[PDB]
């Protein structure tokens, strides 16, 4: 049975998620899709045509294919230091948990930025020796600041960690979408324009709405804890709506990021998504070739008995590669998957797989900030179910 | 029986060593003393009154007890960071016998210098990561060049471990005495005539010959490894005289070290011996408090199952203090001695020890450079086994 509508129609009716779209394709043809709830549960206006959604970290594997399209095309490579592009980054220092501070002893290169082993934290990072001063700088917070000012402030903090020796998800992203642009001299909003969405007709991801956007921006629920503040445990799951500060304009033209920030459609999202299977348009033109696409997809970062973790919420059976997560160990996963199945997904609820084994792609559309539920996760789980 | 002189005069006789004098003291006062063989062996001059030695690194203790000195004064302190003092020595770098540089993640303080854990090493060290660029930098052979000059030029080469972490005999006494006269504005030979020698009436001690000196000069013998390149085994032991190049002038007013470089006497280094015993001179002027004094020969370098090593030369049963070797286990002992005697020695085999437990001092001077005979501690055995 549809496994599918059934996951969205029960968290909609245990008003969970306000409103919920999803996409599952196989060799390239939608074969499972549907829609739940509404627009907003004020008005509860029903999902328009061509919804958008803020995509958070859903931004991270786009940002990551452009860094190897450019890898591809000679502008730098998996070792080059990123000092080489912004001296602001020579002589890091590293901070531990009890107070001690010494220079970093490795440069940090692009690879380490695709894997988050540059020992770059996060401003919500819960428990972090460093986050509380990314906090007080506002780094993710304010997003009217331009990203090359944003990483100057960056660059001037120490590293958690020695370059290449750990693992912690972190705004490394963003330092990549920066090192793009100074090691191409243009900016990355209009580099991943140009290589990637008008390539694959992505006509409504950007980093600001488009001119028709507004009427059909999907309402954002949850609790943004209070000054930023990482909770000591989860706030009561409620469909309220969230204040977003100023860390995510709608129609700021020099906003972009590279950890977060676009939004974005089911539809375009799952173009790019497709596109992953082959590295190529519909049409059979080559974003990347397959050599270069192997070597972003292969198991790149492996983890202990305790895994990979995000504050400390686990991801069973993954391992790290230069996109996103990659299913390393059926027997580990705690939810239905393929071996060598991959994606991302963001802090709003968004989701996506690949699946090579079945050629099969997957993308929810949903916005929960901080979801107690893994609804991503289910909808994966239920299609691998019916296929 | 007079053990003394017949270890001494054994060594004459082998033809092993050309000279050799030796004074025992206790209660500050001569209880053993002799010579054996000649000044020099190709004219048979017999040993002159007030005879000159060259003591290389019994020179560390003098200097060792002057950077005390200027603790207790407040100078300076033992945690006190060393690029303080000389900005040259910011921002040092460590290398490793695999290639692999990295900046020092901890500074050099006066502590590191004293014990000889700031990381440096020595021209002649076997085997070193860094010893090549010592020789290369000649920072040991060219005596001419100025002591502040050879700081800056041995400021540019990289550690061979991070400072704190690790023990190895290095030129860093070299560095307590130009960090001295940074700290200072005065030089280190101007501070030793005033806060040592004077006092403890120790008129033949310096980094020249007195006026008199020449014809009191022991000859010195041995062989100096071609181009300062560490021999992979001893050579033969053979009275031929020493070719000392350029390293150890008898008559240049700006050559001054920390590390080697004194010109000395028995009786005057037996003065220097005698007040460590109480950090007085025998009138009773104080020249370090007991605390202090107590602070400086505390052991505080323990080592490991090889224990204290030279380039693979064992000092068994010793420990590190801040003046030199320390007694700590009588029971892991090579020679005769006692719980808590201490003291160093120099390469052309000058050797003494103080040993508080039988209020007794002992001193060998003779000059033979690299001796396969360890004449200094046979002499402390045979003196020791006296009483
Ligand atoms: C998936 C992408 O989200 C991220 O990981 C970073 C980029 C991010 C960026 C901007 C805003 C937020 C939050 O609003 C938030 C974070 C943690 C808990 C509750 C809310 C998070
Ligand atoms: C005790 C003080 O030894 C030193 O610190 C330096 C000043 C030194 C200076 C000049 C010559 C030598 C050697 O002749 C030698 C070194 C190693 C092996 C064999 C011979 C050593």
């Amino acid at each position: 049975p549809d496994l599918l509508t059934n996951v969205a129609e029960n968290y909609v009716n245990q008003d969970l998620f306000a409103g919920i779209e999803w996409r599952i394709d196989q060799d390239g043809k939608p074969i499972f899709q549907g829609c739940a709830g509404v627009k907003d549960i004020e008005t509860r206006t029903f999902i328009p045509k061509n919804a958008i959604y803020r995509i958070y970290s859903m931004t991270k594997p786009i940002v990551s294919f452009l860094a190897m399209m450019l890898i591809e095309r000679g502008v730098f490579r998996l070792s080059s230091p990123i000092q080489n592009f912004d001296p602001r980054f020579k002589s890091m220092k590293v901070i531990d948990q009890h107070a001690h501070i010494e220079p970093a002893t490795a440069l940090i290169t692009i690879e380490h930025l695709l894997t988050h082993q540059a020992g770059f934290s996060y401003d919500f990072s819960l428990g972090c020796p460093i986050s509380a001063h990314y906090r007080d700088a506002q780094l993710i917070e304010d997003g009217g600041r331009d990203l090359t000012d944003m990483m100057g402030v960056l660059a001037e903090l120490p590293l958690v960690f020695h370059p290449g020796t750990q693992w912690k998800y972190s705004i490394s992203t963003d330092v990549l979408a920066h090192i793009i642009e100074c090691a191409t001299g243009e900016r990355v909003d209009d580099l991943l324009q140009r290589l990637i969405f008008d390539p694959l007709d992505m006509q409504d991801t950007g980093f600001s709405l488009p001119l028709d956007g507004a009427s059909r921006l999907m309402e954002v629920y949850g609790m943004r804890s209070l000054h930023g503040l990482p909770a000591l445990k989860p706030a009561p799951h409620v469909l309220v709506p969230a204040d977003l500060g100023s860390s995510h304009p709608t129609d700021d033209p020099d906003f972009r990021r590279g950890g977060h920030g676009l939004y974005s459609t089911l539809d375009d999202y799952m173009a790019f998504a497709n596109m992953l299977l082959s590295g190529q348009t519909p049409e059979g033109e080559t974003l990347l070739s397959p050599a270069v696409l192997k070597l972003a997809l292969a198991p790149r970062v492996h983890f202990g008995a305790r895994g990979m973790r995000i504050n400390d919420e686990p991801f069973a059976g993954y391992s790290w590669n230069l996109l996103g997560r990659v299913m390393t160990d059926v027997g580990a996963a705690a939810y239905a998957t393929h071996l060598g199945e991959f994606g991302w997904s963001g802090v709003a609820a968004t989701y996506f797989w690949v699946d090579p084994t079945k050629n099969m792609t997957g993308c929810v559309m949903t916005q929960f900030l901080g979801s107690q539920h893994p609804i991503g996760s289910d909808m994966q789980a239920a299609a691998m179910s019916m296929l």
